[PDB]
Order: C-alpha cells, then structure tokens, then sequence
C-alpha cells in the first residue's frame, strides 16, 4: 500500500507513535517519506546481505527474521513480511522498539541525515489529526 501523507500520520497517531520517545508526529511521517516513499512494500538489500523491509525500512540484521541474513538477530520477534502490510502495526510496535534502543531516531540514517533538525512539522501540516 503507498499511503497518502496524511492518511500515514493519521495511522501512525492511531498506533501511538505521536510523541512517543520524545519524536513529534512529523519525524516519523519524514522519516517513512524519505525510507521508503511511504509504501508499505518497499524492500531494499543491503551490502552486508540483510535487507530493510516496509514503510520505515526495518533491517533484519538486528530487528525481524527473514530466513536469510546470517548471524542476524529478530529482537521484533516477526517474519520480515508483516513489516509489507497494509497494517502499519507490526511496523509501528516494531518502531517503538528501535526508537527506545539507546540512540532514537539516529537509528534511522536516512532520518540523521534528511529530517533532523529541519521543520519536521510541515509533513503533517494541513492534517486533521
Ligand atoms: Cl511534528
Ligand atoms: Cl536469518
Ligand atoms: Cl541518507
């Protein structure tokens, strides 16, 4: 599914990842713009051979099982797959999870390196939330 941005920051706030960890709505929905174009079913392989699956591009060397990242960790405790569904849950409580492990939303490098510090705030402007 490729969310409308709205549409995203209204699933998100549902699941409670507004405010959660200290991360205002609009970094998460900037984040998911800039990892994966907000669609649920973007994959991408990385060169250590583990792979970032869905709307935030979670990586199976620490966070889910895909079968095939060897050494890795599924600290998630889920198939790789349920971060591709249209139920942005497994990714969100997966989120949750990434977020609170020492380093925030540095855990996503394309936040680091595209979100932080800019006006986060205009990716949620216009909503109704
Ligand atoms: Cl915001
Ligand atoms: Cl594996
Ligand atoms: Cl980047």
């Amino acid at each position: 599914k490729v969310f409308g941005r709205c549409e995203l920051a209204a699933a998100m706030k549902r699941h409670g990842l507004d405010n959660y960890r200290g991360y205002s709505l609009g970094n998460w929905v900037c984040a998911a713009k800039f990892e994966s174009n907000f669609n649920t079913q973007a994959t991408n392989r990385n060169t250590d051979g583990s792979t970032d699956y869905g709307i935030l591009q979670i990586n199976s060397r620490w966070w889910c099982n895909d079968g095939r990242t060897p050494g890795s960790r599924n600290l998630c405790n889920i198939p790789c797959s349920a971060l591709l569904s249209s139920d942005i849950t497994a990714s969100v409580n997966c989120a949750k999870k990434i977020v609170s492990d020492g380093n925030g939303m540095n855990a996503w490098v394309a936040w680091r390196n595209r979100c932080k510090g800019t006006d986060v705030q205009a990716w949620i402007r216009g909503c109704r939330l």
